[PDB]
């Protein structure tokens, strides 16, 4: 029994290998009550296959073990730094070699040679000391344009995908994928204007040849791909040496990631980690160093499984903790802005605050987002509130994804493809409403700060993507791809002026795709060479797009699929669309950065400012329609108001007396732009009689100034 475990072993002393007086000193401990003995075995530095010697812990406290490697050594080593280990763990006369789950770093990893023996089955820990690495005067973010949650923008990207684009190898000086190529692209995320960059996992996960990371994946694949988004971890304190200049050095990868973090501080950004406790990538790695344990199990012990791994039981006193240690340890090592949790809603309640207060005792500018799906496992017969979408009613603390704005936009589970609000498909206005006021209909939001607001992310089909699906319209034809781009400007205006905290996927600025373009796939393929995860995308006539497949989840998929394009996100004489919606998402984030009117503090502020226009049923506003409009008074007295036309027709919009004085307003955003100073010729646009009419698939901002405004009718 894991409680029982707990009150005789539950140990809060120091875990792991803390190299000692420049190198020449060692202290282990690890916890693995149940073993009849642990020693360690050491592995050379320069040839990590090679065992260097076998050295035998002993039973400390609580479960324990303990063992300092000196001088002393008969092991030939004088300076520890960058040699490797495993411990040897016995128990009932057998043997397993098992992966130090405080590793700092780790051994470079290849789990192709998995099966090759033991000591190949889990990673090999390295020796290291990270606060003598990389640059010493890295600290805590301090981030422009941000005081709390309801400031941030954030910005999803993995580390590969951001410099893969063999378009820019001509530009990088430092190894295409890693975090000192990053770095290199870092200007064009200042000029973005967004605040916090959140990273696909960086800590070391399984499935993937680390030996072959500078290797391009130029062919298209979207399975069987060394290329891995980083969802099926192998350590919690490790960096993955997949975007390493050299994994087989152990100390690179940290340096080299804290020097990226440093160069988003110096840019006025933080950033994000996306962490995945919610599971390993094998059972073995924690079943190996204490059986039936820190997982979540069945009522007879056996271990509960998720995504092909063990289900890490967040309840268990060494699992907390280690979830919490991780945590601390990477915000006070790496001085990280935030972290995501993966499916969050598989962890209780109490672990997660318990890592948010913790991670800002250390950083207290620190925020914390999550996957809040309702997916709790827990352990059997041991029902536990979990951190999911109901948890917001109960905490301001962490946030989570909002599914219903994304849903009632563009689609999503179940239903992705269907038609909806900025796809051709009417939506209830007050359901519409309430999700740009951080009110989503699914779970009770109680401060606006609880919701994430976001339309598209590393998962299922990219905006454009879906977009294109959507609507039917194939982007091959000029008209239909400026369609397109109407339809991603629009939704990304919604969400951008949109009360919560807005989430923008890498590439979603300027139309990524990830469709299938291998020359092999012009045309529908037989059912045996259809690429896994796609969807085959058809016009109104169910007519096959050109280059028909495109990839709803490019976890396992190569460059060619995954790469963010360069070209297209900055070469407006090649691409004027895409950089035009670049533009357009440039300016809208420095229209909300202009005014707290999008980003208010509070519901009962909300609930002050916040006014619909469209009265769903009145003035041509049907129940369900493709058109909102919305008035907010800004804290400083000056109106904004929003409007968007999602209809294949111009639409007007009713103001009467009410809204009136929305007539000499200054148009923040039209057609083609959008920011934060009034636009001289705004396009789009004709005043009505009744109010205000936009050209079909267009939005608007307006802006009132009460500067501006007489002395006498008051
Ligand atoms: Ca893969
Ligand atoms: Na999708
Ligand atoms: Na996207």
């Amino acid at each position: 029994s894991w409680r029982l475990k707990d009150e005789t072993y539950s140990y809060d002393g120091k875990l792991g290998a803390d190299l000692k007086e420049e190198g020449k000193q060692v202290d282990l401990t690890l916890w693995s009550p149940s073993a009849d003995k642990v020693s360690v075995v050491v592995y050379d530095k320069n040839d990590p296959d090679k065992v260097v010697g076998t050295v035998a812990l002993e039973k400390g406290e609580r479960g324990t073990w303990k063992q300092t490697l000196d001088s002393t050594n008969k092991l030939g080593i004088t300076d520890f730094t960058g040699y490797y280990y495993q411990y040897q763990i016995e128990r009932q006369g057998k043997t397993v070699l098992a992966l130090d789950p405080y590793a700092k770093s780790l051994a470079a990893w290849n789990s192709d040679d998995s099966k090759i023996d033991d000591a190949h089955k889990v990673a090999k820990a390295a020796f290291v000391d990270p606060a003598k690495l990389g640059p010493q005067d890295l600290t805590y973010g301090k981030i422009h344009n941000f005081k709390t949650r309801e400031d941030a923008v954030i910005y999803e990207a993995h580390v590969r995908d951001f410099t893969s684009d063999p378009a820019i190898a001509k530009d990088l000086t430092k190894p295409f994928g890693t975090f000192e190529a990053f770095i290199e692209k870092l200007d064009y995320l200042k000029d973005l204007g967004v605040t916090h960059i959140q990273l696909l996992p960086v800590l070391s996960y399984y499935f993937v040849n680390e030996l072959k990371n500078h290797e391009r994946l130029s062919d298209y694949a979207s399975s069987n791909s060394n290329y891995n988004w980083g969802y099926d971890p192998q350590n919690y304190f490790s960096l993955t040496g997949m975007y390493s200049s050299d994994p087989k050095n152990p100390e690179k990868r940290i340096a080299e990631f804290k020097n990226l973090i440093n160069e988003i501080h110096k840019r006025g950004m933080g950033a994000i980690l996306d962490v995945v406790y919610n599971h390993t990538a094998k059972v073995d790695l924690f079943e190996d160093l204490e059986p039936n344990y820190y997982h979540f199990m069945d009522a007879d012990g056996t271990p509960r499984t998720s995504f092909g791994g063990g289900r890490l039981g967040t309840t268990h006193h060494m699992t907390k903790r280690l979830l919490i240690d991780s945590i601390k340890y990477l915000v006070d090592t790496y001085k990280v802005d935030g972290f995501r949790f993966d499916m969050m809603g598989d962890h209780d309640a109490a672990s997660i605050e318990e890592a948010y207060k913790a991670a800002r005792a250390l950083n207290p500018n620190l925020i914390m987002l999550g996957e809040g799906w309702r997916t709790y496992a827990g352990d059997e017969n041991m029902p536990t509130k979990a951190a999911d979408q109901d948890w917001m009613k109960h905490t301001d603390t962490v946030a989570v994804f909002s599914d219903d704005i994304r849903n009632n936009l563009k689609s999503g589970y179940p239903n992705e493809g269907q038609p909806a609000f900025i796809t051709g498909g009417k939506r209830d206005v007050n359901t519409i409403f309430k999700n740009l006021i951080a009110q989503p209909t699914n779970f009770e939001a109680d401060s606006p700060g609880d919701v994430i607001q976001y339309i598209a992310a590393h998962d299922n089909l990219t905006l454009f993507d879906i977009i294109a699906q959507s609507i039917k319209k194939d982007p091959s034809k000029a008209e239909n791809y400026a369609e397109i781009h109407r339809r991603l400007r629009l939704g990304n205006l919604m969400v951008l002026t949109a009360q919560g905290t807005p989430f923008i996927h890498s590439g979603q600025e300027y139309g990524r795709t990830k469709q299938f373009r291998n020359p092999a796939y012009r045309t529908p393929v037989a059912e045996d060479k259809v690429p896994n995860k796609s969807h085959l995308l058809r016009d109104k006539d169910g007519n096959p797009f050109d280059y028909p497949y495109f990839i709803h989840d490019s976890y396992d998929s190569s460059d060619a699929v995954n790469k963010f394009d360069w070209t297209k996100a900055t070469d407006g004489k090649a691409y004027p669309e895409n950089v035009k919606s670049r533009d357009y998402m440039k300016g809208l984030i420095a229209l909300r950065q202009s005014t707290d009117a999008f980003r208010l503090k509070s519901l009962q502020d909300i609930k002050d400012r916040v006014h619909l226009i469209t009265v769903p049923g009145q003035n041509g506003v049907e129940k369900e329609d493709v058109v909102i409009g919305y008035q907010i008074t800004a804290p400083n007295g000056d109106i904004y108001a929003v409007f968007v036309n999602a209809d294949e027709k111009a639409r007007e919009f009713n103001l009467g007396t009410a809204f009136a004085h929305l007539r000499n307003a200054e148009v923040l955003a039209d057609e083609n732009q959008a920011g934060p100073v009034g636009i001289a010729n705004p396009k789009g646009l004709e005043w009505t009689e009744k109010g205000l009419k936009l050209n079909a698939l267009t939005a608007t901002v307006l802006r009132v100034s009460q500067n501006g405004t007489s002395h006498e009718s008051t």
